[PDB]
């Protein structure tokens, strides 16, 4: 770590955790419960890096005792060691989920804007009835096997082999997702991506598919929450 | 497919590939041949579904010499097997060139725009380092290490994970492609004027001015490259 | 050489190594290992002048045997050639151990009275982040190379270029040696406290407490290398 | 380089060469000038970094005039370029000088203390021999090879062989720059070492071989400065 960093990072711990110096044999219980209060509220974010002689300082006591709360944090699942980095705040189970959709917004909208200039009575024929199929089916497994049709077809024509194949990876990822959680856990809105790419309404479709992939982060990190 | 797309396709393969029936004892390295350079110079586009019957029937030969063939163009890269499509042809270098730079200013430009905000003394202590580094370097193997981490260096503060594998994936390919070819590409002296402007906007948090700048900066990267392979698809290297 | 030294050299030889007249045939095997023993358990010590014709009278044999027998000891690195001296008996592995670490001592020392008045805010810093990263650290080729990160970070302030690369040397001898052997040494769980007491004073300018710690540290270290090629020696590793 | 480095870097900067905005047309010249000044009279040590655009903020310049600046002073050997470094001033003439003798002090004074404790008849007879000779040596490849036979006798009980080598080898450096020098650039000195040395007076003997180097260095740099 660098001097500026350091001292940055020593004046933000202190501004989520405070300083009160708790007494020694106080200490291993106290510190350990800030910290991952302030891990599971967020406050301190995932890469947050937990050093013992910087929260020794912070709290006034010795290292030992933050030793000893960092090792429970560690066993709870809350901190993890990376390699130059030391003791870092772990991702919450929410992470990694939030990261895969915002790079699909990123991917498909741009597959979307190359694609709906282009497609062609075929593909939004083909479009049409995997939505119709959509709206009849009611096997979960193949709900997430035609969620991935339809939004295929949609990137019918996208230009760019590579983009495509990131874009699907993450389909698959999701359909994955849907085939083994989807019961444990409406076509209104496919409806209007359709209708959208038929008008050639590029940027409108665009801001439609960004909604929804926004409102499947919401009801798959909110399961993930419930576990 | 179906009975217009099919036949389509069967028309257009034979306007690009003619139809002589070469003897069966020749008929693989007719073939191949033929195959190879209408890729090779663009007649048949990446994508194109190169069928085993389709090719047989064209060439009034059987289906053996034409899976031969097809695999020896499998083996040169030429065509990929793709689920639901069959064997395509490959997209070339060129190709998978340009779609590779617009992958990375879409990607690039998202990194910046969430690392701006957010870049700390020592991200932009580190960058100007690099660039200063880059003015005085000399070796083209370091040219590639130094430039990609100005680069990572503006990115420093991307938290996305996932992205970020992306971006750096983008970076550590072009620094591979420069360790290799920068000595040959004959760019002449290079000069710092871009890095310097991408800090400075990156210093005065001048988000979408910074964006602007890589999108350019990648850009001219993308010509040079572009140019430089087909000067060496020529021999002019 | 002198009369007295010869003199006093021959029957010292002879102490040792007693007087038998080997046969021909077995001279040089029996003197190879007389002197290999000899050396290998401290009763020749190093330094001592094996010459040939001094050695071919003591066992009553011709030089030629000689001359074989001391070439395998050159060969096993037990003796070595120097200049006005001749072949000598060479320093076994435990003395070289305990000359360099007085050397680094005496090095490391000098290094760090330069170096405490003038380390910066970033050279605290890292030596901090060095110790974290020993804390939580589990590879062993990690350790080493993290201690050693760490005591140039001390050091980071040393201008004199030729006392460095001693110094350096000698740092990267001792990661080159706990890389091979510290999973051997079977030290149990290792402590930071030694570390952290150096930074603290470091960090305070107490540099004489410093010193005094590292001497501390480095008679340990050679305390823990010296028993350690006992045990390898004696085979209990 | 670090934040921290970086604006302590800036403040010395500042604190050394003044931070007046030439004319745009002088700038080359002027930032030249400051530059070659500080770094020969010592106010820029050598290892400083030369950054082109710390050096044009400074100044109130563009880079181009600060990278003519430094152009000049690398042509004039005042500046090189090393790895990770960039453009750092280069060492005075003298430096390597300064550092071989500093670290003779260390290795020899300790040499000295090993040694004094054990020398014998013997190594006392010889290293007389060794002064005499040169009270009445007139060639100066004689003296510099006395002049270390004299002072490796007094190491002659040195028991620490790596030590031992590194002693040598300075011992042999000074020998071939004084075959090669003294033509072009006293056995009192040498007559009070060995005289310590008999009384066992070690610490007074490590004391004057201290003072013996010191005035060395001083002769060496001067004539280096010499040319
Ligand atoms: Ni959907
Ligand atoms: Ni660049
Ligand atoms: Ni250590
Ligand atoms: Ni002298």
């Amino acid at each position: 770590s660098n001097a500026m960093r350091k001292s940055d990072r020593e004046a933000f711990l202190s501004s989520v955790l405070g300083n009160e110096q708790p007494p020694a044999h106080l200490a291993r219980t106290v510190i350990e419960e800030k910290l991952r209060n302030a891990i599971i509220d967020g406050s301190l974010p995932s890469g947050t890096a937990l050093r013992q002689q910087e929260l020794a300082t912070l709290f006034g006591v010795s290292r030992m005792p933050v030793r000893e709360a960092l090792r429970q944090l560690e066993a709870q699942s809350l901190l993890r060691v990376e390699t130059h980095k030391g003791a870092v705040v772990a991702p919450l189970i929410t992470e990694d989920a939030v990261d895969a959709y915002a790079l699909r917004i990123l991917l498909e909208s741009e597959a979307l804007r190359l694609s709906i200039p282009l497609l062609d009575a075929d593909d939004l024929a083909a479009a049409a009835s995997y939505i119709e199929q959509l709206e009849v089916e009611t096997d979960f497994g193949q709900i997430g096997r035609l969620n991935r049709m339809f939004h295929l077809s949609l990137y019918a024509k996208t230009h760019n082999k590579r983009l495509m194949r990131l874009v699907e990876e993450g389909l698959n990822e999701e359909e994955r997702f849907l085939r083994f959680n989807l019961s444990s856990m409406s076509q209104d809105d496919h409806w209007q991506l359709l209708r959208l790419a038929e008008q050639k309404a590029v940027e409108p479709c665009v801001e439609a598919l960004q909604y929804h992939l926004n409102r499947g982060v919401q009801a798959v990190t909110q399961y993930l929450q419930s576990q």
